[PDB]
């Protein structure tokens, strides 16, 4: 067989891990006036810290699956629409002080 | 067969976490005057941290799922819309002062 | 048989990981009066760090699946869209001070 | 067989990371009226910091699938759109002070 | 069979990252009035720092995949598009002060 020995005598291990994958500050506006909207945004953000690790220790590992991770994500959509007539009409007949803002988005960071 | 063997001796393991993985000031503002509107964000964001670990330790790990994680994610969507007619009209006849604003959206980071 | 020995002896680890991987100030504004948005953004950003480690150690690892790391990801979208007619008017007859804004945006970083 | 030793002795292993990989100040804004939109951008940024390590070490691994890292992405779209007709007008007639803006973009960075 | 040896003794190994692989101040803005946007930016950008590593050890790895690592992307597209009649008209007759400003973009980075 395989004889596997470790020795560790006097070792200092530290790992430090400050303000990692924080979210601060997000907006989700979906929206708009639309007819079909799918929102799914997806996150696997992976913020990892490690030190003075081992993996596994295994003998013969043979046979079906040994220390198989498996990870699926199913994100298939099916979307449909029928509109007879859509019409976006801005009709703005006569005389006056008008002013009118359709669809105005402002960003202003400062 | 195969012997493991290990010896520690005078050691100093240290795992300091702080701060991490947190969600501060988010907002989800789906709508807006939509018809359909499927909401559905995913998080799967990880922060690990680790100091002096080991895995496992098996003789002869054969058969089956040994040691198997799986993880599935089923998202799959059926969206179906039929409309006979969509009109978005803005009628300012006649004259003043008018002032209209649809669907106007404003971010003032300062 | 292969025989695996390690000695270590008056080492010093250290792994600092400090603000690493963080999101801040996103905004997500789909939308804007569209008829079908399929909103699906994926993120898969890995932020790692590591600091003395060391992987599996197997003897004769052999069989189906060992050790096997499988990811997929499955974003397949049918996206149909049927519209028998589709107008964007900006009818703006007669006389006076109009100002129409449509779809405006603007982004002031300062 | 094939032995492995390794004699390690008043060593110094130091990994800092810092401020890697975050995200900051990023704008989704998809829409500005139009008929399909597919929005699935895909990120798959690793920022990996390392110090020290060491892989595996495996004793005849022979068989099937043995430390086997797969990833697999699907992002097949279908997009089909049917218009009977499709009408961008901009009718001004008369006469006064008028000023439209349609599609109008400004990014000013300063 | 062949022996593998490593000795180290009074080393000093250091491993600094920092401000690595950030994204800041990102505008995605897709849109415009358009028909059809199939919008998948796809990004694989990798930031890799090392210092004092070393790979595996394996004795007769043979047989099937051993250490085989798979990427596969898929984004196939199939983007359709039926319209009958498709007209951008600006249309002004009349006389008057009249200012029309159609899909435009104006950058100032200052």
């Amino acid at each position: 067989g395989g004889k596997v020995q470790i020795i560790n005598k006097k070792l200092d291990l530290s790992n430090v891990q400050s303000k990692c994958g924080s979210k601060d500050n997000i907006k989700h506006v979906p929206g708009g006036g639309s007819v079909q909207i799918v929102y799914k945004p997806v996150d696997l953000s992976k913020v990892t810290s490690k030190c003075g690790s081992l993996g596994n220790i295994h003998h013969k590992p043979g046979g079906g699956q040994v220390e198989v991770k498996s990870e699926k994500l199913d994100f298939k959509d099916r979307v449909q629409s029928k509109i007879g007539s859509l019409d976006n009409i801005t009709h703005v007949p006569g005389g006056g002080n008008k002013k009118i803002e359709t669809h105005k988005l402002t960003f202003r960071e400062n």
